[PDB]
């Protein structure tokens, strides 16, 4: 891994890579939390922001030394902090953000800011084509409620990632985390869903822990199982 101040960046692929943020919350030390950097041709796309402003600026510092090529857009997985916590540091680098329409209408309930675009869904999950223009390899999915009602997924094309943000824990997970938003009734099916929509991808990359592989998502499905 590459430490780049606060924050650690891994290659995942040629073109992909795993960002990590820290926050330190009383009781439990520093949290981890993991995002994705896909370069595209000549641009770069982000999937999800840092804990803050401060560090998600740190993200774009790294992309510009590192990679070198303009960010074109950003989409965020959902409105909890460690997804959206730093949308500024993108809406200031003049940075189009994409996120669900139910995340942009919760985030100021989360004291998030909004994205300035909202993705919709069709009924079988997969995102409107209108509403994702220009997405590249950015394949997003929308399982069904889980972690929270709002949160989506991304497959990247052309690579075996796919990315499922806080719906996801790694297969040797103890529990499924903050259920504090959760709905524990479609949770299990919504993890399913995730697993369906892309049912090649063998590298699994989540919030809260290092890539798994398709265990995460059996694992969490069956974790979820126990809750209804
Ligand atoms: C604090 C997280 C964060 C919260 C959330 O997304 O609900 C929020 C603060 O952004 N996402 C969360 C999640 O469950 O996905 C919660 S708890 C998370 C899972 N256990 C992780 C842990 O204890 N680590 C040491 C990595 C933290
Ligand atoms: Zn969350
Ligand atoms: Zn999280």
């Amino acid at each position: 891994d590459q430490r780049f101040g606060d924050l650690v960046f891994r290659q995942l692929a040629p073109n992909v890579w795993q960002h990590t943020s820290y926050l330190d919350m009383p009781g439990f030390g520093a949290v981890a939390s993991n995002g994705l950097i896909v370069r595209d041709g000549g641009r770069v796309l982000v999937v999800d922001t840092a804990w803050t402003d401060d560090q998600t600026a740190q993200i774009l510092n790294w992309i510009k030394q590192e990679i070198n090529l303009p960010v074109a857009l950003a989409v965020v997985t959902h409105a909890h902090q460690d997804k959206m916590g730093g949308m500024d540091a993108l809406h200031a680098a003049g940075i189009a953000t994409y996120a669900n329409a139910l995340s942009n209408q919760l985030a100021p309930q989360e004291g998030m800011v909004a994205a300035q675009h909202s993705l919709t869904f069709a009924a079988n999950g997969w995102v409107e084509p209108a509403t994702a223009p220009n997405f590249g390899p950015l394949k997003v999915f929308y399982p069904g409620p889980g972690h929270t009602s709002d949160n989506i997924t991304v497959g990247i094309d052309g690579t075996d990632i796919a990315f499922g943000g806080c719906l996801i824990k790694d297969s040797k997970a103890k529990s499924l985390g903050n259920l504090g938003d959760a709905d524990t009734e479609h949770y299990a099916a919504s993890a399913r869903a995730f697993g369906a929509a892309f049912p090649k991808a063998s590298m699994i990359v989540m919030s809260h822990s290092a890539p798994d592989s398709r265990a995460a998502i059996t694992h969490t499905a069956r974790m979820a199982d126990k809750l209804r």
